[PDB]
């Protein structure tokens, strides 16, 4: 249950970076691409693998940390849409490790512990390539069983017997640093034979001379046998090579007190079959073609070819936080555990790049397979005991990261189904009693079955190195988008963090992944892609019911919950239209041209809904209802109205007007200003109750603060099919009305019924001089970006305006209201007669309710015999 | 006004495809090529902008087809954000063919016209890549400015003599044709003159042979002073090669009876500086390297080359529909107008790369600029009249052609700065008094006048060759994805189209793309996707007032416009709560344990809206109202709710709670089902109105045919804190309850809270057997993948649940129902004692409005004492 930092997620961490890289590629990344080249790639994996921890410590701090295994945490705090997509090229990479990890065993044991014994012998010396390999598929497949029988069988020894495994690596680890300094004024004995700039294999032969001085007679040697036509006289029928030249043994360590990194320096590169010249000998130009018994290029090299072959030796850092259930402190282990394993393993890989450089000579470096120094390993010449402990602590920690690289597919695969996310995978979920599976280790040993029938290191390690990076591309991705668009529930309370280095490492996994193999990287990222939309399909028939309509709710839910966040009145403000359309029996829409003129504001534009009330007894004209709602329906879209239907049956009309203006537009998504018709048929019989609820409605918008555009003349409005040519249109300013009624006609000449027509600003002035109010008037309009229109200034008496300086310093009196409606219309009909719109502020209501008449018969004066116009008036809004 | 398909779309969409490119590079292409791999660039290029033109008609059928410019089709018909994208790289792509059009034209005057005025001479034999490049940059813009100044002023002439520019091609296209069925039983006479398999440039030399019969002295003739050391006697020190060759002189017209297809067959590829050889000669391997007067290959070659030079040969196809304004019948116009425009431009495509390769030999089908034949055109050797026909008429085709393509520059970026939709670019809209402009003419001369410093037709045609593939890939995806994922008002009602075709020519052009040059890919979609949402940002903060919330807010609308055209009841049901809490006095929710309990079924998961009611006088507690809906804000957060907010201060209880049941969630977003909360001091003073109001309730939720979860005895709620540990839950089944009484036990385990609990499905029989009836729900268990479910069949009497057949059927007695209370409880009792949760049906109540208690003790005996318990009840749903 307590585990710490040191013992908890730094030893597993440990455990599963080094391997059979720092053993069996890593001289002869150091030989062929020089050291500096070879400098050049490290230090490119290893913060292609830092980066990734500090996404990964993102995910750490924030969160909860589920208990049991590293998954849940990269599942639950990035949605299941990505732990399908990293989570399962992880799996694929951890396939291929167990395959790579266990081809390397047999490597070793078949080259250095056995030589001997080789069930596919070579049957020429061409045959070499294919020999080799079909003693890989043949061998390691008998390994293979063996290593998925006891992960399946004896997991109890597998459990208790990793501390032993990384008792290997760290005697092998030191064994190189310890013989390192060592060769440092002590070199040991290790002889190396030229001949030429080129050089020769030196596994038969023992001593190396062109003669061999046999006690009294001196043949020619082994390698007049191995030069020449046979082992003969000294005699003609010979080489051009071997007889021009001379036999060389030199010292192929030449310690750390030679000046080596000034002289093996540069790259390196060859095509295969090159035979590996030193660049300092003695040679005679004679061009013999005599490959019997030489040192060749295995296969052909290049700079982005290492690349994709030295990276699975920085990889297994999700097993870094395999034992999270067991921690105290998960949140604080996980940055600081991990990113430690990763500046020790930096630390080793940059070291003996330059020990190895510094010590040993560069042709051996390019010697695979020890052939030059008889079967020995090139690193385990650096050993002080034995290069056997090495060889067989190798060969061991091989085995044991193959044997813990068996036990993550299975359990993994389990993980997945379990959380049921893809259907198709539902079968491998079947645990046994102690949850080992049958299916996922069936899954995982056909699936690392593949890669012995590649049978090769070199080819297995980029493919190995594509999965892992499909992993570390997706965690930095998505550690940096819900950091940039910021997804809600997601805070990441880490101290050495920013977006922009997540950012930094999705471009660089991106870019080793094309230089890999390009037509394996467009298909990795394509089956990528679809499988997480398969995802984000499946989440919608689970939850939103079924089909590819819930795919628009969840991610219209996924939109609406985003603006919960801030304040909606943040910048600049827009009408978003709240209609209401009266219906009297059989019911139909008593007038529609607010319907036409409501979409000749926000044509193909924002949020518009139409508002709509029944009266009385809900509980049976509920299907009248649905019929009503179709009405509309086939009348909103054939005034080009992209907007929503709300119908309501209540009871009173003075309830169910005011509860369309408070309650529609779920959440974020709200209306912002209410337009509505007019009593029209005003001093008649029944209605005056009715013309009440009109003015009902007006204190209820003051109260919500919700602006209000009211039409009045409505039989007269232009229809969506005609246009209008050369009518001017006045607005009518108040220094209290706002950017509303400079942006309102704006708006309008947008529509083209409204298109050409003029914009007379025919301001009201309370003050006394004009030039400074007309620029601040004509600053606005800079400001604005619509000079089109037109100022012209009145003034008469602010007395004339006690109606409206009455309120706005509360920003017989009523009767004195109602002598100057008449004296303030005689003024708008003298400039603006034939307006085909007149914009006019609509004041405050009183607050008395026996102000009815006294701000009505006021506004019915006011709407002196005109045209077309609008009686606004909003409260606190901010246009820039 | 009135137009027709062939003098409107036809003959301006073929005026602008044959240009330069049939004459200056096409027998190069030939020649190189081969004739396979030449036939095969040109039908993967004919079908790359064949599928455009497919996907174009299905922009022209569908839509109302706007007067004026293709571009506000493209605009319209796609939404105005892949018009910034679609606009902008055709604008790019046309500037340059303004460049290349006029290079062209520089390049045929300099060498064939005026060959002999040269302000850059050469002043050493490997200056002329240098020297031939310095003409260009020094010349084309001299003729640059004069093209800028006529179409800035003469702009009526270049609308009047259109005609003679068509009229220029047409000419010149049936002198190929005219000419080449000359050469069949009648070639003229061009000869060519060979000396090994290589050969030499022809200029100056008039008559070839290894000496010169003058009159009385034959003398060695100029290719000796050519070839050896000067003009002098017939001696020694001299070549090597032209020593032990010969001079030979034959045709290279050898016309359409030779058999030359089968011979003149195979790919010619060479590096730069290779001497063209022909393939069939004799030849002394004497090895001169002697590079004075031959001919050469003048840049390299490959096969992915000659694509992105040849490409700019069949662009033009967006030209084709530039006077849409003046038709009569454009849905039918552009669809055929302009693929039988491309049915006639591959028709000569495919001839003429045939019709050379059997007509003129391949070795001065390699030679670029006629220099074997003295100067003389290539093409212009197949003319029957004369080669200056074809040379003065492919001077004036790619002079129109580039007076053609300034004109739409100039237009192009007018439209699309009045449309404002960039505010970096609105400074370009500033036109004359006739349409042209003055900023746009300086933006096209200056984008143009850098391909004037590439200097050569074979750099500019790749860049070229670039954007026209930028914008005829996002023609194709843009009319893939609408088609696809069916964005609103997009009907294409065209016959030959599907959306796979548009899909098929959208990975061609990527295919095209990579191939040309890979660094130029990327950032050009890279460059593409950064501007595509930067339009879309600028929507934002023009629309829904500003910032990055209005994004959010916009992609709300577009998904909740989206599900207004299917039924909601398609397939499958799910629960969509709205719950509603009842407030008192001093405003607290009542039962907070509905709002935990909500959330334990719902939890990360779908649209969950909370229903709040207070009574009495709008006009002025709405601050309270403010307040009251923060105290939800803050407890829903607590309870892990991600739902929304609806508070209404209405006058009286009824009235509210009937509102929100039928006016919640706006649009296509509908809560699906109501829960509610219990009058727990039942018989008491004053609430039976209050009781009646839960009554009020139940007969709502029936009209509106939604499903009630009502919980009873609701403090004794477990929160979300505890846990649960082994306790049963039972429903009890009736046939008419539906598959909520199945999927509701199955939501709840989910929670971590009702996790470690078990079911027993205890169902009430009405019929006779249970075998077939256990198999009936055994069926619907291996069905809904939930098999976990026990099951246990009871049955009495079917006269004990006549209070409920009574409602099947409609699918004192009274009294009777009350008796048949007290005697199914002691069944539920008996069976179900320590359950932590009881799912009880909700039968339907009474249509008589004096059915009050005898519904509700009903159900209160109904209630036996028992701990947790839902009843539950709804209509009308499909759970597959
Ligand atoms: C090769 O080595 C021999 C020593 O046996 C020496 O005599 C001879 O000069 C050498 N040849 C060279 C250095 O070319
Ligand atoms: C060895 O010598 C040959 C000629 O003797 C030379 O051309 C070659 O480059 C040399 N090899 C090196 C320097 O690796
Ligand atoms: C080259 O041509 C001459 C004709 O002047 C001929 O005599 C000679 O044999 C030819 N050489 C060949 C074909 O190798
Ligand atoms: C011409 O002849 C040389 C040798 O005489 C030959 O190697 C070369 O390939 C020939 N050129 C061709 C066939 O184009």
């Amino acid at each position: 249950p307590q585990m710490g930092t040191f013992m908890g997620v730094y030893l597993p961490c440990l455990q599963n970076i080094f391997g059979v890289i720092l053993f069996l590629r890593l001289t002869w990344v150091v030989g062929t691409a020089g050291v500096l080249q070879a400098f050049a790639i490290v230090l490119i994996c290893c913060c292609c693998t830092m980066l990734t921890a500090i996404s990964m410590s993102a995910i750490a701090t924030n969160g909860v940390v589920p208990a049991g295994g590293s998954y849940f945490m990269i599942s639950r705090a990035l949605g299941p849409e990505f732990g399908g997509a990293v989570g399962l090229c992880f799996y694929l990479g951890t396939t291929f490790a167990a395959a790579m990890y266990i081809l390397g065993a047999i490597e070793i044991f078949l080259v250095y512990i056995v030589p001997r014994a080789a069930i596919f012998h070579s049957d020429d010396a061409l045959k070499e390539s294919a020999a080799m390999l079909n003693n890989m598929r043949v061998y390691g497949t008998a390994f293979l069983v063996l290593m998925v029988l006891v992960v399946f069988i004896g997991v109890r020894y597998v459990n208790k017997f990793a501390s032993l495994f990384l008792a290997c690596v760290i005697v092998s680890i030191l064994a190189i640093y310890a013989g390192a300094i060592k060769s440092s004024f002590a070199p040991p004995h290790f002889p190396v034979c030229m001949l030429g700039n080129r050089t020769l294999s030196s596994r038969h032969i023992d001593v190396c001379s062109k003669t061999k001085e046999i006690n009294n007679m001196t043949v020619p040697s082994k390698l007049w046998g191995f030069f020449c036509n046979s082992s003969q006289f000294f005699n003609a029928t010979c080489d051009e090579y071997f007889v021009h030249n001379n036999v060389t043994s030199i010292q192929g360590i030449p310690g750390l007190a030679s000046g080596i990194i000034t002289e093996n320096l540069w790259s390196n590169y060859l095509p295969k079959g090159e035979i590996i010249e030193k660049p300092s000998a003695k040679s005679s130009d004679v061009l013999g073609s005599l490959n019997h018994e030489y040192v060749l290029v295995d296969i052909t090299t290049s700079f982005t070819l290492l690349v994709g072959i030295f990276f699975p030796s920085v990889t297994g850092i999700m097993a870094g936080s395999n034992r999270s259930g067991d921690l105290k402190d998960a949140q604080k282990s996980i940055p600081i555990g991990t990113i430690l394993a990763i500046l020790t393993t930096s630390f080793v890989y940059l070291s003996n790049v330059v020990l190895f450089g510094a010590c040993i000579e560069g042709v051996v470096l390019r010697d695979k397979f020890g052939d030059a120094v008889k079967g020995n390993l090139v690193v385990g010449t650096l050993s002080w005991p034995s290069p056997w402990v090495i060889v067989i602590g190798s060969f061991f920690s091989t085995c044991g990261a193959g044997l813990q690289s068996l036990t993550g597919a299975p359990r993994l695969l389990q993980a997945i189904a379990k959380d049921n996310i893809i259907p198709f995978l539902r079968v491998f979920g079947h645990s046994k009693a102690n949850g080992e599976p049958t299916w996922a280790l069936l899954l995982t040993a056909a699936i690392a079955e593949l890669g012995i029938l590649i049978a090769s290191l070199d080819l297995v390690a980029p493919i190995l190195s594509m999965f892992f990076l499909m992993c570390y591309l997706f965690v930095n991705l998505a550690c940096a988008l819900q950091t940039l668009l910021r997804t809600p529930n997601w805070r990441p309370r880490f101290r050495y963090y920013h977006w922009a280095l997540s950012f930094m490492g999705m471009s660089i996994c991106l870019a080793l992944m094309f230089i890999s193999s390009w037509y394996y990287a467009i298909v990795a990222m394509v089956i990528a892609g679809m499988i997480y939309k398969y995802i984000e399909y499946q989440g919608a028939e689970k939850e939103w019911g079924d089909g590819i309509r819930g795919l628009s709710l969840s991610a219209a839910r996924f939109a609406l919950l985003r603006l919960e966040e801030g304040p909606p009145h943040t910048k600049n403000w827009r009408p978003q239209l709240l209609v209401l359309l009266k219906l009297d029996e059989d019911l139909h829409v008593k007038h529609p041209r607010l319907l036409t003129f409501a979409s000749q504001l926000k044509a193909g534009k924002g949020l518009t809904i139409v508002g709509s009330v029944i009266v009385g007894n809900f509980l049976e004209n509920y299907g009248e209802a649905l019929a009503a709602e179709q009405t509309i329906k086939h009348l909103m879209e054939a005034e080009k109205v992209k907007g929503f239907c709300q119908l309501v049956v209540a009871a009173k009309l003075r309830e169910g007007i005011s509860h369309l203006i408070q309650s529609c537009g779920l959440g974020g998504m709200k209306h912002n200003t209410v337009v509505m018709g007019w009593p029209n048929g005003w001093r008649q019989s029944e209605d005056a109750r009715a013309w009440k609820t009109f003015i009902g409605t007006v204190r209820v918008t003051t109260a919500a603060h919700l602006a209000l555009l009211v039409a009045k003349n409505i039989s007269f409005f232009p229809s969506n099919v005609e246009q209008f040519s050369e009518g001017n249109i006045d607005v009518w300013w108040i220094v209290h009305d706002g950017g509303m009624l400079m942006l309102l006609p704006f708006l309008l000449k947008q529509h083209k019924v409204w298109r050409k027509c003029s914009i007379r600003i025919f301001t009201v002035a309370q003050l006394e001089d004009n030039s400074i109010q007309m620029k601040k008037d004509l600053a606005t309009f800079l400001y604005h970006l619509r000079i089109e229109a037109e100022v012209e200034v009145v003034e008469m008496h602010d007395s004339d305006i006690s109606a409206y300086t009455y309120e706005r310093t509360l920003m017989q009196s009523n009767v004195r209201r109602m002598h100057t409606a008449v004296k303030l219309n005689e003024v708008i009909v003298n400039k603006s007669h034939e307006a085909k719109l007149v914009l006019l502020n609509m004041p405050g209501p009183p607050r008395n309710p026996e102000g009815d008449e006294n701000y009505m018969e006021f506004l019915e004066v006011l709407t002196e015999g005109l045209e077309r116009v609008l009686l606004v008036r909003g409260g606190g809004s901010e246009v820039i």
